[PDB]
């Protein structure tokens, strides 16, 4: 019965043979600080008491990161007290710093464990100490997968763990459907506890997007193209990470919540527009030519149902998509997700049962308010609000909304229902009792030993065997032990020596010579592409505005009958962003698009993924180069004697014309270590993972296939590798 308190500024009382945290400091026990009544109850008693600028201080979430090593940063204090925010995201990077680090500079320094937990002990400090004492809720984007993060235990990527539960339920069954789900709890139960240690309570995610759409650069953290599958991911993620406990409201939220997830991007992201990704102009449409826009959401109805907190929509315009549940003809707003009343209110909550709160993508407001263009800021933050979306992530202005308050602009029972929303959880999660965490159990939970091992063992299951020739002498899988061995790509050299073999390091620096791979008895590539898209503009004539890179076919009429500025389908790339149209309400608007930050190529190159094309291409690269890899593999006698292990970012394209194929084998990588790697070549453990998503063999196929459909069955060239793929050793 008796809960754990904590409390570092205001204290505790006894009443009823029970203690309770006097939190209003009024020396009384309010029915809100009173552990013991339903949690609607203490939402009504403290929504009762909180000022019009209180509640409204609840509707936004923004970045607060820790500074130095973990002190507040400077904008704490007016966050906390005159804007009174209580969500957060933070975004340090978590791991032991190196000897002679000297915070130096305005980046985002790297923080311990216990550190983080330091920092985020002190928000929660600095939240007891507001009058009413509520709590705060962090979020964070992943932080557990490798980048091929710091001292968190490391797995594949998300497409990596959708590989590695495919591979297991066919290695027990002979199947692959929706996948063995002991795998995602078991990453997901090292992921809850290292979070909660810390101090981080909430996520923005995990995506349920499906990537449908190849050319979507953020294919590169989805977990499949399959609904289903997805759908089963998201169901055990919220059960192992929030827990299986509903409460009355549906809500799977108890003070053993370790992080309440808010899933992203409703309805579902997967299928851009030509790949283009709507936090840029150009990217602003989401299309379904093959009507699948109730397969996307089909994720998201497993994850409320098993009562998922939150949800983020995406910032993309629905085009031309049918209600859901309406009456013939009808179709969505041409807007972006958060501010239509038929998305938020009418198709997640009425039609797909969501009893939960509603998390804007940062920056709609300022940035991507997509199809409110000629609006204003204070007109935005009303239609968001109003459309159903209770906080505003990245909007910081709170004076905005008490402004529209007073204009009769968003009624007191609108904002009523978002403090409600907002608050229930952190009531349900037992954060008004006792909202820290040790800093040094952080230090003993991030990154322990069987943490990291587990991850290890998803990373071996995780491996996908495309391709194993037979030669004379049997596969080319596993190695045999011992040989002349030849590396290129991001392979250790020690590493791959220590398992004893005699390695010529293919990686030299630009001045140099390259040793030839001539009479190699094994070369192994690891190889990728990535996007360098870092010198876009969108109003250079020589990019953005650029005849000679065409136009962008992507056409969205508005609402009003007319087309949204530089999307009448006749227009140069860059004239959707604001800088060029200026259809706003400001002197010379800075362009969103510019350097491309969030990922992504060059829009008009966003359908090279073949690994010629792409050597080829201006903002794409192939690490180690197509040209590099040829002449090695031409060094080599047979290239049968090749291994490549390819990092599929996103469904790169092995095109008949670089060679690639004539490989004796080809591995599909999500993101492990070299050692992980080894013994899954060198045959201590199998492949045994499948492919979570289809693979092309050509260019036309990437430009034919429908952005919501999964798969190349539609197109004339079809599929080089089908969804659920993948070979074993087999003796
Ligand atoms: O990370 C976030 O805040 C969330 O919003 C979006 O990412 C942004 C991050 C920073 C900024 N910014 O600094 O302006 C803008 C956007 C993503 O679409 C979403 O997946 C993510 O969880
Ligand atoms: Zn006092
Ligand atoms: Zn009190
Ligand atoms: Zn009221
Ligand atoms: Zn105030
Ligand atoms: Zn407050
Ligand atoms: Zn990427
Ligand atoms: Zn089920
Ligand atoms: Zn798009
Ligand atoms: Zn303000
Ligand atoms: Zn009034
Ligand atoms: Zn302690
Ligand atoms: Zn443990
Ligand atoms: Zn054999
Ligand atoms: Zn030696
Ligand atoms: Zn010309
Ligand atoms: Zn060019
Ligand atoms: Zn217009
Ligand atoms: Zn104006
Ligand atoms: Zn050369
Ligand atoms: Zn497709
Ligand atoms: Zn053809």
């Amino acid at each position: 019965e008796q809960p754990e308190l904590e409390a570092r500024v205001k204290e505790i009382i006894e009443v009823d043979g029970y203690q309770f945290r006097d939190l209003n400091d009024n020396g009384e026990l309010d029915p809100y600080e009173d552990w013991r009544l339903p949690t609607p109850e203490r939402v009504a008693d403290l929504v009762g008491q909180m000022s019009l600028v209180e509640k409204s201080g609840l509707m936004l979430i923004n970045t607060l990161n820790a500074a130095c090593f973990g002190v507040l940063p400077a904008q704490a204090d007016n966050y906390i007290n005159t804007q009174h925010m209580h969500r957060f995201v933070f975004r340090n990077v978590v791991d032991v710093r190196a000897e002679g680090v000297e915070c130096t500079g305005t980046g985002t320094p790297v923080v311990s464990p216990a550190e983080a937990a330091t920092f985020t002990n002190a928000v929660q400090e600095m939240s007891e100490a507001t009058r009413l004492g509520i709590p705060s809720l962090f979020k964070s984007n992943a932080r557990n997968h490798i980048d091929p993060a710091g001292a968190f235990s490391a797995f594949p990527k998300e497409a990596g763990i959708a590989a590695a539960a495919l591979g297991e339920q066919a290695r027990r069954t002979g199947e692959a459907t929706t996948g063995d789900m002991s795998v995602v709890a078991d990453f997901a139960d090292v992921m809850g506890e290292e979070w909660a240690s810390i101090g981080l309570r909430g996520m923005y995610g995990y995506m349920a997007d499906l990537s449908t759409e190849p050319r979507w650069y953020r294919t590169h953290e989805t977990f499949t193209e399959d609904a289903y599958l997805a759908a089963e991911i998201m169901e055990t993620l919220v059960q192992t990470l929030q827990g299986e406990e509903l409460t009355d409201n549906g809500l799977a939220l108890s003070p053993q919540t370790r992080v309440a997830l808010t899933l992203k991007h409703f309805p579902g992201g997967g299928p851009q527009e030509l790949g283009l990704d709507p936090h840029y102009a150009f990217g602003k449409a989401q299309v379904y030519p093959a009507g699948r826009f109730e397969e996307h959401f089909l994720p998201f109805q497993a994850a409320i149902d098993a009562g998922v907190s939150s949800i983020m929509p995406y910032y993309g315009v629905p085009v031309d998509v049918p209600v859901v549940g309406g009456e013939p003809g009808e179709t969505y707003p041409h807007t972006g997700f958060a501010f239509s009343d038929s998305i938020v209110n009418g198709l997640l909550r009425d039609q797909l049962g969501f009893t939960g709160y509603v998390n804007s993508a940062t920056g709609i407001i300022n940035d991507r308010a997509w199809g409110l263009e000629g609006n204003t800021v204070p007109e935005r933050v009303a239609a968001a609000i109003n459309g159903g979306t209770d906080t505003l992530s990245g909007f910081s202005d709170v004076s905005v909304i008490t402004d529209l308050y007073e204009a009769d602009l968003i009624s007191e029972e609108r904002i009523d229902l978002a403090a409600e929303r907002l608050l229930e959880p952190l009531f349900d999660m037992g954060l008004f009792e006792n909202p820290y965490v040790d800093p040094d159990v952080a230090t003993a939970t991030v990154g322990a030993d069987d943490h990291r091992a587990v991850g290890l063992d998803l990373q071996r299951k995780s491996l996908v065997l495309l391709q194993n020739e037979e030669t004379d002498e049997g596969p080319v899988l596993p190695l045999k032990e011992g040989g002349d061995v030849y590396i290129l790509g991001d392979f250790t050299e020690e590493t791959v020596e220590s398992y004893g073999y005699e390695v010529t390091n293919g990686n030299v620096a630009e001045g140099e010579e390259r040793p030839s791979a001539a009479g190699s008895d094994y070369v192994l590539i690891s190889m990728t592409a990535k996007t360098n898209a870092g010198d876009y503009v969108s109003d250079d004539p020589s990019l953005g505005l650029n005849p000679d890179h065409g136009t962008n076919p992507s056409v969205i009429i508005g609402d009003d009958g007319e087309p949204l500025p530089g999307l009448d389908g006749q227009s140069l790339w860059g004239a959707a962003d604001v800088c060029v149209h200026k259809e706003g309400h400001e002197e010379n608007p800075s362009c969103t698009d510019n350097r491309l930050r969030f990922g992504g190529a060059y829009p008009w190159e966003s359908s090279i993924l073949d690994f010629t094309g792409m050597e080829a291409a201006e903002s794409w690269e192939v690490v180690p180069s197509l040209e590099t890899i040829q002449e090695v593999m031409a060094e080599v006698e047979d290239p049968s004697k090749v291994i490549l292990h390819v990092y599929f970012r996103q469904p790169y394209v092995l095109d008949e014309e670089s060679g690639l194929r004539d490989a004796g084998a080809i591995l599909a990588g999500f993101g492990m270590t070299d050692t992980a790697l080894m013994d899954v070549l060198t045959g201590a453990y199998a492949p045994q993972g499948k492919l979570p998503f289809a693979l092309a063999g050509t260019r036309e196929a990437i430009i034919e296939q429908d952005s919501d459909r999964p798969g190349y069955d539609e197109t004339e060239d079809g599929a080089l590798y089908p969804f659920g793929y993948g070979l074993t050793y087999e003796d």
